[PDB]
């Protein structure tokens, strides 16, 4: 049941290495969310995650910047964890974001603590 819990792949909102810095700072000014997903050309060549305030505090900084300097891990896990395996490897891990893949490898989604935790703090289980 934890693709009830996913944000879809079509609802990812992410950064590209291969387009111009300027586009995804756009992408960046243009979304609430603290946290992006980078890849190159698509979702299915993720390399890891954005903090959005370190791109925009380095961007209003004036520094030289390149994206790809500021991307952190990210972790991918099956879409076969159950509830509690997920739960224990946000724990484990202290990530606030986990990439969600199907049996072929391919990205189902993304799964974020926040959302993890208000689903158990409201009347999902
Ligand atoms: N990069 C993203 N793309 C799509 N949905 C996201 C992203 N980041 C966060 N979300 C969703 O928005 C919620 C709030 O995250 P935030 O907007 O960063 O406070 C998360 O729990 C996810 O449901």
């Amino acid at each position: 049941t934890i693709s009830s819990l996913m944000v879809p792949r079509s609802d990812i909102v992410f950064l590209d290495l291969n387009l111009p810095l300027d586009a995804n700072l756009r992408t960046v000014m243009q979304s609430p969310h603290s946290r992006f997903p980078v890849c190159r050309n698509n979702v299915d060549d993720m390399v890891g995650i954005i903090s959005a305030k370190q791109l925009l505090s380095e961007s209003i900084a004036g520094e030289r910047l390149e994206l790809v300097d500021l991307v952190k891990n990210c972790n991918f896990v099956p879409n076969s964890l159950s509830g509690m395996e997920l739960l224990e490897h946000f724990r484990t891990t202290g990530s606030q974001m986990v990439f969600v893949v199907d049996e072929y490898g391919d990205l189902k989604g993304l799964v974020t603590l926040q959302d993890m935790m208000d689903a158990l703090t409201g009347e999902f289980f």
